[PDB]
């Protein structure tokens, strides 16, 4: 359910496995993430990002200027309406991770 929840409030900077290589376009690549940083951050970044920033919690300053020198603004979105979004990350990465030895693209 998430996908639908990703592809109508979050695929305008965003995409699950389909950045340009090394070029993070307007944001990264959500694919394995949920098992690389944070989980507790992860979604509550989601819920105040441009108010984190303006918290100067820095683990936000450290990553924004190293992607692209772009802020994310908040999208404000429900807790529930996040929850079907956290297992589309969660469950999309659990089946697109493709360790086949052949996950490109001929
Ligand atoms: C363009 C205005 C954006 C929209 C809409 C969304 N995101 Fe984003 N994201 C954007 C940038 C510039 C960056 C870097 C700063 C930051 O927000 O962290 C990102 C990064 C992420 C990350 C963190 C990646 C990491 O290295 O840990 C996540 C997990 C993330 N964004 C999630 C996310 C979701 C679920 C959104 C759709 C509802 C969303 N972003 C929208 C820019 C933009």
């Amino acid at each position: 359910s998430g996908e639908q929840i990703f592809r109508t409030r979050c695929s305008s900077c965003h995409t699950v496995g389909n950045t340009e290589p090394g070029q993070p376009g307007i944001g990264p690549d959500l694919l394995g993430v949920t098992r690389q940083r944070d989980a507790n951050w992860l979604v509550r970044w989601l819920k105040v990002p441009d108010q984190m920033l303006a918290e100067k919690d820095p683990l936000a300053m450290l990553l924004f200027e190293q992607y692209n020198r772009l802020a994310m603004p908040n999208m404000r979105l429900g807790d529930a309406e996040v929850s079907a979004l956290i297992s589309y990350l969660e469950e999309e990465t659990a089946r697109l991770q493709t360790p086949v030895t052949n996950r490109g693209i001929p």
